[PDB]
């Protein structure tokens, strides 16, 4: 049983930038959600081998984790605020996905996606 290859953090054929959202997003969004005390199950790749879950890449097929959003906003791999976005939501619905309802993580992932819609309501223009 063995894990999938992380999803990339850089890639030299996708164009790259940076730009003032993408900044908030790693200053604000990302730096708040890190250090929040429910983050730490969402910092990397799910490790399905050790945690025993030899289902969970047979039902999550897109993963994403805050780890990977870190390295992928510190390389400058997203054009557009709204790739980023995007990879956020898609951690947060894997979760929803893969979990039975009011299991523990699943109010991990609820509190920190709530936190998350607070800090990009002031997301700036640009
Ligand atoms: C990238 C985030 C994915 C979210 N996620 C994380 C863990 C997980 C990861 C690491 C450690 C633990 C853990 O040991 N906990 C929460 C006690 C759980 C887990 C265990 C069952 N379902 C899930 C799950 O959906």
């Amino acid at each position: 049983s063995t894990n999938p290859p992380p999803p990339e953090t850089s890639n030299p054929n996708k164009p790259k930038r940076q730009t003032n959202q993408l900044q908030y997003l790693l200053r604000v969004v990302l730096k708040t959600l890190w250090k929040h005390q429910f983050a730490w199950p969402f910092q990397q790749p799910v490790d399905a081998v050790k945690l025993n879950l030899p289902d969970y890449y047979k039902i999550i097929k897109t993963p994403m984790d805050m780890g990977t959003i870190k390295k992928r906003l510190e390389n400058n791999y997203y054009w557009n605020a709204q790739e980023c976005i995007q990879d956020f939501n898609t951690m947060f619905t894997n979760c929803y996905i893969y979990n039975k309802p009011g299991d523990d993580i699943v109010l991990m992932a609820e509190a920190l996606e709530k936190l998350f819609l607070q800090k990009i309501n002031e997301l700036p223009t640009e």
